[PDB]
């Protein structure tokens, strides 16, 4: 009903304690992947440009145990989270590096004139 996301789910994201891996809620938007703790925290504790990100699969030597990948966000923000399984890993990654190569190509403002 309310909710309208590309891609939510629950994993977990090393970016915003210190320096840490804990589980989280996630929702990939076509207009960027906000995510908080739970289905809605209410409070969205860092948000990802649909823009400007970059993928690692695998990722580096930062947990690289079960499905771990590590993306790049135009401002240098890396981003490494683990999904539940390699299925919800490459269709979360897949779904979130999908939307932000959307956007690159889905602008207004037509100047066909």
């Amino acid at each position: 009903m309310e909710p309208k996301r590309i891609r939510e789910g629950y994993l977990v994201k090393k970016g915003s304690v210190f320096n840490t891996w804990k589980p989280m809620w996630v929702v990939l938007l076509e207009d960027g992947i906000e995510f908080y703790k739970k289905k809605s925290d209410n409070s969205p504790k860092g948000m990802i440009p649909l823009k400007g990100s970059t993928l690692t699969s695998p990722c580096q030597d930062f947990g690289k145990r079960m499905f771990v990948f590590k993306i790049t966000t135009t401002k240098q923000q890396d981003h490494f989270f683990q999904a539940a399984f390699l299925e919800e890993r490459d269709a979360w990654v897949r779904d979130i590096n999908k939307a932000i190569k959307c956007i690159e190509g889905l602008e207004h403002h037509h100047h066909h004139h």
